[PDB]
């Protein structure tokens, strides 16, 4: 039977003598019972004391613990559900597990980080583990810049064998009180190093972060980092949910999210700003936050699997804003897109800019009644910016009762659809028998009054206004027109879209919509221009026609036939 | 030295009267050796009793269990490879458990749940892992409407911060008797609450689920559920490998799958029923079972490199039917169709229904000399119904030995392909000196004898009838021709296609198939009617000819361009 | 209070007699601390003794390891930071715990397995799980043919129940010497059994593999292995990162690889070449390695959100090589490829043989200015090989100061572009009034001496060749030409593409290129050919221009507009 000791100071103060003898400590701290175990003495150990696995007695000799798997907290004296700072007792434990290439355990429960020191967790050396279930890290009291950081210690091996051998952070909800200049989770270095850190393979899993300036930044030699099951909500920077700042060193190589949760920023967002950086989300959610893109050149960025969504907000911010940069991509493949109504999405939801390229594939535009696009774009439409947009396998909600809309101009099927050629090319008038009709394009005259528009106001006999183009089945189909009829007697005309094979033959399928009375801008098409491309078809045609004694302007006549492109 | 005591009933009996102090429990059930652990005496506190983690001695005084970590099953008694109901002790242990949001484990071991009690896993507090190795659950004598369910009792906080911290049930196989009216996981609620379950995170992971009534069945709050590693086999309702009814409130968002396996359902199915639901399925695979989707609209189904196939199986069951609704999407991205060879293929395996859409990408579309959809569809193609199809870099086996057939009337490359016009438009005719030759739109005369088909039968001089479409390299193309000869002097004629140039000059690569002399409706075109689109091609050209003395009926010209 | 003992030997020395007594094991050696636990004495069991669960006495009685939880290797007399041969014990350890179902764990330190007796792991039975740090396994003296092996020992059930629900194994460094003839993992079986082996839902994580001959090879049963957070690098065979062979029964279902790293080959390579198998990789990284494919027929290779680049390296070797076989598909979508600067890249980095298919999809197509393909090729394109490659979303580097180039000879956007016709058909000739000037086709006369090339030696005035064919919106493209100028009297003349709606009009977005004077073979159009498709656009025209008294060969006329119409 070996010698037991109630607490760690009893186990120091005894004048232990007897070289090799295993011993109990029951506790760490008297009366608990957490923090025990065996110990070795060993007289002639010259081992640093740590007062947790290498214990110096007053005599000097010294009591080593005997661990199998992982170092836990207690073991250095942390307690579960204390309001004690926690974080020097798990700051040893964790320098001592780093020592030795072992995980930390701390054992679930609830914790205080106070103080203004951050852990720097080595993921080439140990990671720290919530073991198990909801352990909660109040970090509400703390001061200093970050509360974890995650870096090797290397520039490449060991860090290329173990990184990936157990998680750098599990099992955590960490924390703040969203005080300024406090970040949760720092993603690589602060500041470039004189050697890189070699971070691949480095995992944190289960974990949230919350109410911090930054949850979780992106620092130099922030590579192959995976997240599962992350979490980061309610930040207080505007761009706290995720910030990868520009002039990242040693940065960008696949930075994957599988199944994690962005949402209820609360003005908080993601911003990726670094260039030549690409990021991987599966089955990841963005709800309540804009994911921003302005690296100033190839970002990469491929959501596959994910939702944007806007549930119980308001507001209309925009889900994806392209907004900089060129050469910049970013891909939604399957999932989910859902705009529930809110007084009036006045901009376009999501935007690409010039020399930019959004890429849907597999998923399905939404609609709702409550679209005001035309607000920001001029024209009713989903997606905004000069940038380009390509689809794939893409569904319409064709049957929605509310409508549908085209997704973007660079998808347009008709030439000088927004009579940007400054004249009407492209477009065949015919006024048939009317003489003292008159059709004219006309600069800074459409809804914004800086484009062009068409006016058409025919005498006598109706106008007719068209353009054809090829088509082919398999596809699906949305057109949006602005329009302004300034008089008319009756109905002022109508907008069809019809289809014909190879050989003329007209189709099944033909679409239109009737323009009406009332006068001043307004959208044509939402729930009568859309359809089904039939089966055959080779060729689609537009046609405006616009009645006797009616003058009307016409402008963005913007259709999207959606199949690969 | 802390005082010991052999099992929970010896510690409970002993009149523990010094405040503080702490003692050792060696065993909960005397001489078994598990469930001890450290207590500390509490005169003073009025916890309730758990015979587990809170022990009320019989003078009143608490003894409180000094625990770090996860819960045991065994510290409430639980014992391994008992003959004994266990669902009892794993339920109060789950209950302490959840109530300080701490996991618990379940030893590796055999246990029996019996009683008709399921447990309800809140999975903002507390998951149950099996630990850790193959933990054997038998429920095949359970008689309650489910073993487990899964959802909060939290509308927002800390379930927004806790869910995703630890999974809920990890680690277990859990089987049944497939008695009807025993479900094996509900995932979510089983009605709706006055506020909402906030769901989103949860992990089912490393379970299987086996030989329930429905295996794995949706519930309202259905939402940002993942499961890793989860199996789910051998159920009893048509709909039991996983359910997902119609009418759930609250649910949809991004229901994910990450290498999960869909198998040997013998007669059980997947069906996804419910509107607005998403789901990802990340290489699972889907075997000898039906993926059904019949939600009336915006259902989005992908699966990220996924496997169908039929090992083993004889069954012509389809692998993936679209039947109802509209807007409804299912994407199938990578990964593998497998077609076994069985009796015969009378249906076809992929099917979307008028106004849904399945979308084909990166993935190659089989063949087999067994297949005979046209049983089903009057022609011979993969896939059947009313819905679009789409393909990006889809390959076709233009090398099997058994042939190729194309995919579907969506792709049709030529206009009036069936017949569907009620005339013959787009098709140009050409008896040459055409005099005593017939040639004639025949109505309710193709191979169903409800569809449109052309009758020729030479007398003169043959007949062509042509169709030329615009076309680009690179290609792959298959065409299959429905094709019912009556009677002929040896070979009927010929099927052809053949690609042309901007000008209108032939290229290489042309293919053609005989006619040859077997009466009645058949396919012509397998292993003939195929191949890749020669460079230069700008127009594809078909083109039917009949010999003389022969009288032959055409129906159903699908030729299938992809790329 | 349980009776003590204070090591295994001293356990067995005793007389136990009393059946059903607990006692307690204070250490399996004398004075570690390890492998202890309580037994419970028997004197009915007949069980065979295994000095680690079931202990027998000196006098026949048997004792009977309380355990609760997986199996720990010390529980056998494993020893961590040992230099002796670990192997037996865990093999040991093992054995035992496979036959209960339960889990073996190896408390986190180093370890030494030597001898040469595989370890074979049965997934439906038990994994072997590095519990919990930067576990090392060290092989470098083990000569066996394999480590480990994994692969189930049923045809069915209970496999199809147990093997998903824990992993084969996790959290081990293995790595060997690189000896001949020593393989790391073998997954699945070395030979073909009489009767199936259930492997699906087998996974392996958070491991290792360096250093061996191939480091991980697939053998027969090898369907649905899933692989997480896996390394692999420098093994010795060329085929030794990854190897799948010819000819494997009962194998290829969906083999997963998720965030996986596949590196530092040193000359070693992944290569897949089974028939009929179909693989599937996330956010993995293919790092100084060639991932070669030449299965005879029907391999489907899905990358998501992968890295392909050559950090460090000066080597042109390809990055994907699928090179025989028929039926092969190969898709990249998303994620990114990058090409740091070498001495010069003189062959293609992705090749696509006949009859196989390469799809790009949401990804950006790098360029560098060391770029050297026509050296392979004879023309300046990123990719070799006479398969299909198609685009879907891709990006090309438009803006890159040194350049873009075209993706494939699949992608031509004008026909007879390498004039393989073998005459100048399909190219429009306009030698204005120079009715002597000469253009002609001239068969072994480009950049190979093999290949056509069309001479334009104009006299007088200067002479137009040209082509024109159908576009649409959304595009991008880029195009290179092979040029040699025999001799010119100043600029030789220039390549131009112009783009028309489909009414004849002119629209913006053109490009030219000049010649210059440089005599010999040279790549036209890198930084000039290229550029966006404007919307609206129908037709692409490009025209080759040469001057009056010039004498200039030219082939390969190879223009990509992404996507290809
Ligand atoms: C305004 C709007 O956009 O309406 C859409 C619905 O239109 C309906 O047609 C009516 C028109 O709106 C009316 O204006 C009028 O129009 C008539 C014209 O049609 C006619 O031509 O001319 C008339 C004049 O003479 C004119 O009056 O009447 C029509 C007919 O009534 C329907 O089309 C309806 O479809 C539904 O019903 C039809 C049918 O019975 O005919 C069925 O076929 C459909 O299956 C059925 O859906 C339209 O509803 C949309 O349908 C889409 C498919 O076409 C579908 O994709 C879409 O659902 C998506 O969007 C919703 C909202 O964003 C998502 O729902 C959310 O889901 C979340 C979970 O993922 C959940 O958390 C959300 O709850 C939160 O938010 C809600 C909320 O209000 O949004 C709150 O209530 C909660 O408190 C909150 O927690 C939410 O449920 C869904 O996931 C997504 O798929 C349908 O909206
Ligand atoms: C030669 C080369 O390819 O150059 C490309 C850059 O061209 C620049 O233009 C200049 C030309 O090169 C010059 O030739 C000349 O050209 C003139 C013409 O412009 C004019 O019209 O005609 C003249 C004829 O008379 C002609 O002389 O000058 C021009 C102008 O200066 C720029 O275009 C440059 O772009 C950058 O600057 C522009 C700008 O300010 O105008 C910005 O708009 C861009 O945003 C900015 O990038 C070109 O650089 C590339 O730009 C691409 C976008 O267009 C971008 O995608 C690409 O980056 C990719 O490739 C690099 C290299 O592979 C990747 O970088 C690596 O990243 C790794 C992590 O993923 C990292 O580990 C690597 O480091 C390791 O390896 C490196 C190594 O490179 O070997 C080692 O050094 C490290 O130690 C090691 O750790 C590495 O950083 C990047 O990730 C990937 O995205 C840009 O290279
Ligand atoms: O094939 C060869 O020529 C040589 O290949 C190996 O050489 C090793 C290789 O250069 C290794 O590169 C490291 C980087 O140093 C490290 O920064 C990290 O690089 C990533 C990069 O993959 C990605 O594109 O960008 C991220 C940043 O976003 C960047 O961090 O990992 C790679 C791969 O491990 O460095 C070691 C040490 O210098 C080299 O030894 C073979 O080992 C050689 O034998 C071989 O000659
Ligand atoms: O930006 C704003 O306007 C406000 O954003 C936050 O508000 C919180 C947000 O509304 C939060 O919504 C919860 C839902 O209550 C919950 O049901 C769940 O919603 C999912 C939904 O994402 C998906 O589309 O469909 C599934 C069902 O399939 C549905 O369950 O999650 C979301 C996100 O957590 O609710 C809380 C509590 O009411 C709101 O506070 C900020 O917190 C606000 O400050 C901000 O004003
Ligand atoms: O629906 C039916 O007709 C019958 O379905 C079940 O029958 C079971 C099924 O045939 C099961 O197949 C096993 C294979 O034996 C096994 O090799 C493995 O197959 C995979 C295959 O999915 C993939 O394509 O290729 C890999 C190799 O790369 C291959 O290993 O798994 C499947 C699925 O578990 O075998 C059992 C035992 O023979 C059958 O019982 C129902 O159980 C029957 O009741 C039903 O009649």
């Amino acid at each position: 039977e070996y010698p037991q000791f109630s607490s760690m100071a009893k186990l120091k103060a005894f004048p232990h003598s007897e070289d090799g003898q295993l011993v109990r400590l029951l506790s760490w701290h008297e009366g608990v019972g957490l923090g025990g175990g065996l110990f070795k003495v060993s007289t002639s150990s010259t081992a640093t004391g740590n007062d947790g696995t290498v214990v110096v007695a007053s005599n000097g000799v010294r009591l080593l613990r005997v661990v199998n798997g992982p170092i836990w907290a207690d073991m250095f004296g942390a307690l579960p559900n204390s309001d004690i700072d926690s974080m020097p007792a798990v700051a040893a434990a964790y320098a001592y597990a780093a020592s030795v290439n072992t995980d930390l355990y701390i054992g679930v429960a609830t914790y205080k980080f106070k103080g203004s020191t951050p852990i720097n967790v080595d993921p080439s050396r140990a990671g720290i583990i919530g073991y198990q279930g909801k352990v909660r890290i109040d970090c509400s009291e703390f001061t200093g810049s970050i509360v974890f950081s995650i870096n090797s210690s290397y520039s490449y091996t060991p860090a290329a064998y173990y990184n990936n051998l157990s998680p750098a952070l599990q099992g955590l909800y960490v924390f703040g009180a969203k005080t300024s200049g406090v970040d949760g989770l720092l993603v690589g270095r602060e500041t470039v190093g004189s050697d890189k850190s070699y971070n691949g393979q480095t995992e944190v899993r289960e974990c949230t972060f919350d109410k911090f300036d930054r949850n979780i930044r992106m620092g130099h030699n922030s590579w192959r980092f995976v997240f599962y099951k992350v979490n980061s909500l309610n930040a207080l920077s505007p761009n706290g949910i995720l910030y990868v700042p520009a002039g990242l060193d040693d940065s960008g190589e696949i930075l994957s999210f599988y199944h994690c949760q962005f949402f209820d920023g609360a003005g908080s967002n993601i911003r990726l700003s670094c260039s030549s950086y690409t990021m991987v989300f599966n089955t990841c959610s963005f709800l309540n936050i804009t994911f921003f893109v302005d690296s100033a050149s190839s970002a990469t960025v491929t959501c596959n699997g994910c939702n944007f969504a806007n549930p119980g907000s308001a507001s209309t911010r925009r889900y994806v804003d392209i907004s900089a940069g060129h050469t910049n991509v970013f891909n939604i493949i399957g999932g989910s897109i859902v705009t529930n109504s809110n007084p009036g999405q006045t901009q376009a939801l999501l935007y690409v800019s010039t020399d930019n390229l959004l890429n849907l594939v597999g998923v399905t535009a939404p609609y709702g009644g409550h679209y005001q696009q035309e607000q920001e774009l001029g024209y009713h439409a989903f997606i905004g910016g000069a940038g380009t947009v390509t689809t794939s396998g893409v569904m319409l909600q064709l049957r929605n009762g509310a409508g549908t809309c085209p997704l973007h101009s660079s998808l347009s099927t008709f030439s000088n659809w927004n009579f940007g050629y400054g004249n009407l090319n492209a477009w065949t008038v015919d006024k048939g028998t009317g003489t003292s009709s008159v059709v004219e394009y006309l600069a800074n005259a459409g809804p914004k009054g800086t484009e062009g528009a068409m006016r058409v106001a025919p005498v006598s006999v109706g106008t007719n206004v068209s353009q054809v183009q090829a088509v082919t089945n398999p596809g699906m189909f949305s057109m949006s027109c602005m329009v302004n009829i300034a008089t008319t007697p009756g109905n002022a005309g109508q907008v069809s879209i019809g289809f014909l094979d190879a050989a003329g033959n007209s189709l099944p399928g033909g679409v239109s919509a009737n323009l009406g009375t009332t006068t001043g801008w307004q959208v044509i098409g939402k729930n009568t221009l859309r359809g089904k491309v039939p089966i055959g078809a080779k060729q689609v045609r537009v046609n405006i026609q616009t009645v006797a004694g009616a003058d009307v302007k016409y402008a963005y006549l913007l259709c999207n036939v959606v199949k690969k492109l």
